[PDB]
């Protein structure tokens, strides 16, 4: 009974992983397409003379901020779903290890588990990388927009100070969010490594 | 003593589940009612000339946004409540399986649990469906409102670009929220399936 | 060793519970005092003519909303704190029961736990009651304020519609918040009741 | 084999603790530097006459609020990170205690565990202390800014009432947020102490 039920369970877990990959794909494509439309709309307003330079700079900052917030939200979701897939794979691993008790099978299942564990760590390293590049890049652009207005006299001192303060607040918030994503992820990876050690020692 | 105590706990849980179904019903009716009242207020402002076309379109977008956010909040609560009930059913299942150890009772309890598990998965598929359809329809309405204002000249180009951008931001945020709800629900279902498999194999 | 070490832990837990009762009391008082100050500030603005009728009605609504949100927040913390103390007592109880294994001691300890569990359920029922009454009363006042402005012509039709919409939104959000708090509390209590049953059956 | 594997696992845990310490350090430096820039911008606006007295008071309040929120969030993250590390250390401790069962080794390891628990309790006491002092200071500064605007006639009665209400709200929210955080930390400290007891009783 267990071997077929485990096979069915394993196939469903793989289907779920495919669903997760599809959602991550849609998020990234949707993020990019919506961003493209926002950049094009701002470009049209600038070319049309539909907004003042200060208004355009603020809209560009709002765009960039929203872009990052969406990216961060997705990153938390993606890391959570992926780390959950790794934990779920460990539960699947244990169900199979407790059924097919052949040591040779257990070592191959454990080897596959280690490869997935490494891959997830690599995924988080990629996420941390893109976060840092995106925040650094968007921040430079935000500061450059404020400078452009200041150089041109497109905004009052209070308006410029507020843009600077609003930016710094968003920057700081992005850092808190990334901090939580990374921190939660590294703790989960260590827990998974400890679980992996016990399974290897037990087989 | 244990059997009557288990009966009382079992009956209590059934009552809790029934209460939650009633609450979810009331929420949905209340959201529909309040949404309708808003639709009527906007309709009268439009017919009466109490607001400009741009003001009315913005209010319609605010209405749709709030509607969806309430629906998403309830969906998180509903999926959490329903999956929690399923977990509570498994907890009750184990209390009885480890008391009344008759395999035939265990089989009745396990078959009922398996059916409940399938039904919850179907519930989440329905919720995900409704979310996607609702966001698509609301998105279509939002774009049409903007198109109307732009063709009529009811709003400046900067105002229209902002509505388009604000819409896209809200659209993406709604998608992210739904994805988080769906993912957590699927993970919980996988964990429950793993628990169900162990219980069936162990009895 | 454990009897004295547990004595110290038991004393600690009692001290923590007393501290939490005091803190919750202080927060209740702060909300009451802060609420008083706010109501008085609005009353004086009305008597002084420091704000228009529509603005005064809006401030009254903002006040009521903030009050309820604070009440809900405090309730969420209080129920989680009380439930955590209830869980901590079961954890402390298991440590004591497996040290002092005298059945007669276990019977007294189990009876005390059961009475506290019932008391906590009564506390949540009281909170749920208060929430429902409070939202209903605040809602009635909100509806009356909007109607007063409508009868007097204190606000444009679009402005009145916006107040009605903001009102309905806040109303529903409060209903959703209370639903989530109450349901989680009920779920936690049932899990504790199921755990209490196994512990009593084993002693 | 187990001893070398345990050594590698311990080395990784040390690395993880270093990763979290570095991120928290950098975040706190960022918080401080951005706050300093904000303060300098406000100082220039005041000296330049770029904003009214009421506008400057509001900006100072917004600054203080944002700081407190970021600081409190960072503290929450830090306390959670430390507890997570302590839990990982306890798991690591059991991996070692279940391999090297020599009571003499266990006592030295248990002595370190007790020291780490005391150290986190001291960390939380410092955080709770700083939060309270900071809340008092910032609240004091806020009240004084409002008082001066009222005496100077820099704001209308309705504007001042709103500032007082916003002040009271921010105060209570910060206090409630800190309450939840601190209470959770205290609960975690007790749970860790309960684990410390069982670890000692078993060796």
């Amino acid at each position: 009974s267990a071997e077929e039920l485990l096979r069915r369970s394993r196939e469903y877990l793989k289907k779920v992983a495919l669903i997760q990959l599809v959602i991550a794909f849609v998020f990234l494509i949707l993020l990019i397409l919506l961003s493209w439309r926002s950049e094009e709309l701002i470009r049209e307003l600038e070319e049309k003379g539909a907004a003042s330079e200060a208004e355009l700079a603020r809209m560009k900052q709002q765009h960039m901020t929203a872009y990052l917030q969406a990216a961060l939200t997705a990153w938390e979701i993606i890391s959570k779903s992926v780390i959950a897939l790794l934990l779920l794979q460990q539960n699947q691993l244990n169900l199979e290890l407790n059924t097919d008790t052949d040591k040779n099978v257990a070592e191959e299942l454990l080897r596959r588990s280690r490869e997935y564990l490494k891959k997830v760590a690599l995924i988080q390293l990629v996420i941390a990388f893109v976060f840092l590049i995106l925040l650094i890049l968007l921040s430079w652009r935000s500061e450059e927009l404020i400078r452009e207005l200041e150089e041109k006299g497109a905004a009052s001192e209070a308006e410029l100070a507020r843009m600077k303060q609003q930016h710094m607040t968003a920057y700081l918030q992005a850092a808190l969010t990334a901090w939580e994503i990374i921190s939660k992820s590294v703790i989960a990876l260590l827990l998974l490594q400890q679980n992996q050690l016990n399974l290897e020692l037990r087989h």
